[PDB]
């Protein structure tokens, strides 16, 4: 509350180690569905259906240009694109066990380097 703080956790490394997450994931053989953005004039249901799309494009971008206030605003953006790939895709299909198996590898990355 007003004049009474919680010790300081250090954030000062935050944006470098969120872009080395960013660049393992980018360079994973599974992250092909993911690199870019879904084309929405070529994917019909896309863009009525996924509210709000999300690639590591677009993460790379953002984080790069200073759009995620914290941590958490980049780790929901990455977690979002893997919402979006269980929405639209079947779990038994080549994309969908990318996203099963790209969401595994990003979480384990993120519990090792912040918790």
């Amino acid at each position: 509350s007003m004049s009474v703080k919680k010790p300081k956790r250090d954030d000062s490394k935050d944006l470098a180690l969120c872009s080395m997450i960013l660049t393992e994931m980018e360079t994973h053989e599974d992250a092909w569905p993911f690199l870019l953005p879904v084309n929405l004039k070529l994917v019909p249901g896309y863009k009525k259906v996924i509210k709000k799309p999300m690639d590591f494009s677009t993460i790379r971008e953002k984080l790069s240009s200073g759009q995620y206030p914290n941590l958490e605003t980049f780790a929901l953006d990455v977690r979002l694109v893997f919402d979006n790939c269980e929405t639209f895709n079947e779990d038994d299909s080549d994309i969908g066990r990318a996203g099963h198996n790209m969401r595994k590898y990003f979480e384990k990355k993120w519990t090792d380097t912040f918790k």
